[PDB]
């Protein structure tokens, strides 16, 4: 146990007697209602997003980073720190993994996840930078890149990924680049994306009968002028040429201003091609900053329409989603861990929604009582049933409060030696 | 009364038994979290945001407008209509007058007005459309127009609103404009301005003491190029320039997009230009939406910054909020009211933040925990504390499960064309 | 002649010597280049681009509208203006037609348009707005609207539009719908574009042999929380699901801030779904500016990548270009004159681009010289060009100027209520 | 001379018959237009805009950096790029360095640069990151840091940068910061503010009598959620508040989507605050591109409202421009010099605007006419022009088909390590 069981007993009574006034009061509003508390709750404590192995790490931008204490060392400190946020929260299970930077034997991997009570979610491939004694740069791009050899070494790359996730449990590889342009001429759009494409095809093929291809489309940065898979629209086309294993990953901050991205999750989801949502929240750009932190009631917009989804009986719709963010100024571990509490948060708030009404005040055109009717759901506060499914299974009341209590960031800082 | 009593009652009976349980819940958690449920009551029970006369029809767009039955036929109807919301809400005393469209015998308005129970709020100059028998057409802009004469047309048609406003009550004087230009070269940035800045002068000497005079920015629309008054930047120099009596309106839909409109207020509050802030929700760019019904949480953070301003002890600070909304496909009446209760929704809320427990976030650069501190207010369901003072001030439990139940809408439906 | 043959000649006769300089020094600039002038001169004055009917009248926004003088009837009086446009700059023979605004005789129409020299593109139906007697509103919506006989009424309005554009030689349906919500909740984002999808099925179903159904994405407005047709994205889905003849056309001011638009309009011609591209300009929405007014090297850009088609041999690339847009502080006359010529002025950049030398730099990734040898094209000043296209094929050296001096404005203003 | 003068010659002559043809062609089209070619190339080669110390190294972004064969380590290898810059362009003589990135000894500063023709522009300071051995950490601010401590090594650092500026003649110190917070909440703008303008006044005590101090804003990165100094109507409440010698920096990428520069830019110049333009290009957000290649009118726009405020000479505008962009995937010294030259062609065409017609057509409100005035400028093609002004300057007539001839590149690849072969 990376967070001692004392500790979260401990701070779990604390806030007993808060919690069973809050939940019983909130039971009883949402039975006036005609929800059940207890089923709430019961979807609640199984709903599980993936964490990336990648943002236990204090992260930065192109100007600077300021690491905080006890940064994990490899991908095993990685792990471990995972680990507090999986048994804190019960909300995140699955850790996500990203090649190279976690390379390391797959024995060694399954065997430290199995220890901790962490699986592996998505394999995700890099040749957004390039590693040592790499026989060609992906300076000019990887899988659309102009030479041959480059985009070979690029598949392969992907295929080893494939490789690492089969030994480790993973049924799945997230495929995002930099590819693009920063130049109008530099690139031409339509040969790039043919041998993207082409590339992509080559990868589709190493893919296991279980397994999925995740394409993953951003409007800009690294490339500042045009991306190649830039929008859903290049990544609908996409995953519909590849084939049925191939589907999309919705970013949240990765569309351009004002975009409806709720909408886009929906019509992914109408043609069968949403593969999962990447959660994040931004004001700006590619933001990455706490799920929930910057525009909350987007997040439930994005939820009822997943709930929806379920609601009209959408069939083997099981999308993959992970929470991919930087934490720069932040102790990585408790704003991931607060990140999936909003996550869960939302997604209890898009399960109190009262369809029935809401699909007679669509059909009746009454635009006002349907906004309400998502509002009443959504200004509920589900933090009681949050904390609750926290309780039953094993995690803290209050996730962030118990960490601090146990002291752990200053426990790995002096076991941890910072890099010179 | 618009909305019969005992419908009023009715309804509030009928809800009366459920906000009870939800009350008292609340009172007992906001006392575990330090906080007198009461004293927030007293407070929301007295927020008061001001009604646009204008918003109390249909809305439309360049496309096509679709009115819904019973449309208010002048300023008289307006009033009426307007009536229901404050009685419903009690949160909307007050209404915005808009000139021309308004004009009307000013003894009368006052009439009905005290009648009502509504008073007026800040008057709305009107030189960004041309009206009957004008000398001069707005088309090249108004205040800001190269021609004299048409200058001198706009600041006479902004004096005579004061003339108007002096008559039923009001006390400041808003003015926004369409001035700006489609083509790069068509205006002189730097002389279109001094001219509406010497006009502006003009209008600001026919204030009167007691008086204020607000200024509108707007990145575009109408103009699709270059806009006078386009950001808080240059409506900031405008204020400064004008003097003591001249301050800025924020109007939520008018900036940039993902523009940090909560920090805009905070400038001007620590400026003390911030003359108000008029309330609407928004997507893509002006639409002029029911409040908070895309951005709740950016609602409550430039609420924040207003509660924050008293907090922090800001002295002479009392801005003149407006809703300034376009209701394109709901009952004006019912948007208006949601809208008000969403203005009073996010305040309350902002009203339950630990400012200590923030502070000293703040300064400790505790990020998170600083934001976890506005979510801990935010997250929680004020309906309860909106609902009760509503209860006891002579309004509805529910208001538009009342308007609705009352048949107000197939009322003036038959009384109206 | 709608504008006096001998005030053309006359403007033109007192502008021949200085094009005649301009012309030759551009001509011998571009062979020291490898390029033939003649060989640019002859692709221009070949390029056309479909106006709208509407465009001639003075458009205004939800705040106001100042019309200015001699304002159009109707569509008899918009063809009339729209021949000076088509006789001035020779890049607008076709006009758009919108129905009901202009609503009238087929062979009336055609007739008319013969004798003036101009044939008929791309229908426009009208469900975004509601006309008098009519039995459903569109408040909610029309061919996606919740109530049955709306949507039927909305395709039957559709098909009527095929009818009359059958008559008066056109080829082809184009539909732009305000379909969307303004909250949260109101919509349910599926159904109402399944509702869509049925509807435009049966749309499709009436379409003759050779005749193309055009779909129009834009982000809002007048929606302004979610738009069924909102991007390109859903665009191709509509075109992918309904047929063969149904493809995307893309309105340059319809698109989110910062949007790569020219990217769309190469994806769309990949997959063989780009109907057409609707011209106009914007610096913040869909302001439906002048062409070319405030990003005159994005419409270039556009144009590299029409213009790539052809060199590469795309199979069977036929885009329905038309303009689209709102003058509302200009004579709607000379705006339109001034965008059609803005873009032929890129088309004919683009078209002098060293498409080897850019194939070079890409393959070599030498982004610098890559953009560089599109620039190469872009800053060539090609006025000369497009001046001499207009001569020879009998339109104006400097049309806005010859318009002008023909005093057509003040003609028709005195021929036209108030 | 870092490139040899028999190459520049050489590729001078190789082009010097085509430019007379164009040169003369178009002098003679701008004297139909009553414009003297002459007195444009006059001006033309007097038009310069610093270049940043930091801008020949290759760039990146938080995901990588790609470098390229010879990157200049230190400040004396960037001299000697820039120095190349200057040469070829004639349009970069002063460099701008960056406080601790070129921390030297100011008396070697001085003499390389004469050594190499360049001078020195404003000092640029550097409190976005944290040095080696630094007392106070910047992650959460600087300048407006809650720590008291924190504020004063901010400031203390900021003096240092002025008394090195002194010291090798530059008259100016530039100030960015990333100050700001990612989580609503987080920071208090108003206090932020005012702990902001404290410091700066501390800063501003320290100016000499003939020194700038700018501010520069920047609308979010690194901050994701609020910045100190996020507009320019922050921007411009920091510099009146300071007083006279202090003035706001527009940075082109540096605002919100859709956003009017060229409005800002006259707004500025209009109260005496536009201490001056940082050159850029961009189509996202701050994407620090080449100037010019993405929106090549809207730097021609800006440029109008610079040229009318030249023509008529306005009290408080002498600009103190610079290029700061970051050349991620090309070689560094020909992208600032084709920014430059596109800094450079703007500023031409919007000499050639007729300011008589245009005020007429403004004053008529004959918007047509009126934005066709600005065209028949912009639509100019300059290049002639540019490339005389380069000729008759000692530069090359096509600058990077010149440096690309002298094998600059590969000469310093061999002189300079890599990190790998
Ligand atoms: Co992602
Ligand atoms: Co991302
Ligand atoms: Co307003
Ligand atoms: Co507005
Ligand atoms: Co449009
Ligand atoms: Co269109
Ligand atoms: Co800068
Ligand atoms: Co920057």
């Amino acid at each position: 146990f990376r967070i001692a069981q004392d500790v979260v007993a401990r701070e779990n009574d604390r806030r007993a007697s808060a919690l069973k006034e809050d939940y019983e009061a909130l039971g009883a509003n949402l039975a006036r209602r005609g929800v059940d508390i207890e089923a709430v709750t019961a979807k609640v404590e199984k709903f599980f997003v993936a964490v990336p192995s990648w943002g236990v790490g204090t992260g930065g931008t192109r100007f600077a980073r300021f690491p905080g204490t006890g940064e994990p060392r490899g991908i095993f400190d990685k792990l471990d720190d995972c680990a507090v946020i999986q048994q804190l929260t019960r909300a995140t299970p699955n850790v996500s993994l990203h090649i190279p930077w976690d390379k390391a034997d797959p024995k060694e991997l399954k065997a430290r996840g199995d220890a901790l009570g962490l699986g592996f979610d998505a394999m995700n491939s890099n040749t957004f930078s390039d590693a040592p004694g790499q026989a060609h740069s992906y300076k000019y791009g990887s899988l659309s890149h102009t030479n041959a050899a480059t985009r070979a070494q690029a598949v392969e790359h992907n295929l080893e990924c494939i490789e690492i996730g089969k030994a480790i449990g993973s049924k799945a590889l997230t495929v995002w680049i930099g590819d693009g342009s920063n130049f109008p001429g530099q690139s031409n759009f339509t040969r790039a994306f043919e041998r993207y494409l082409s590339a992509m095809a080559e990868i589709y093929k190493g893919l296991p009968d279980d397994w999925k291809l995740f394409s993953e489309h951003k409007m800009y940065e690294p490339a500042f002028y045009s991306t190649v898979v830039q929008d859903w629209g290049t990544n609908y086309l996409i995953a519909q040429t590849l084939g049925p294993k191939a589907q999309c990953l919705v970013d949240l901050g990765h569309h351009a201003p004002n975009t409806n991205i709720e909408m886009i999750v929906a019509r992914l989801i109408q043609f069968g091609k949403l593969g999962g949502f990447h959660f994040n929240d931004s004001k700006y750009g590619d933001d990455d900053l706490d799920a929930g932190a910057i525009e909350p009631y987007r997040l439930f917009l994005v939820f009822n329409e997943l709930v929806d989804a379920e609601a009209r009986g959408v069939k083997g719709f099981h999308p993959a989603h992970m929470i991919d963010q930087s934490h720069n100024v932040t102790d990585p571990i408790e704003s991931l861990i607060n990140s999936a509490n909003e996550i869960r948060r939302a997604y209890a708030q898009a399960l109190l929604v009262d369809r029935a009404a809401l699909s007679g005040y669509q059909e009746d055109n009454d635009a006002l009582m349907a906004t309400e009717t998502l509002k009443r759901a959504y200004r509920t506060d589900v933090e009681p049933i949050l904390a609750e499914a926290r309780r039953r299974t094993g995690g803290a009341v209050d996730p962030v409060a118990t960490y601090r209590a146990s002291g752990y960031r200053a426990r790995v800082a002096a076991e941890r030696p910072a890099s010179v």
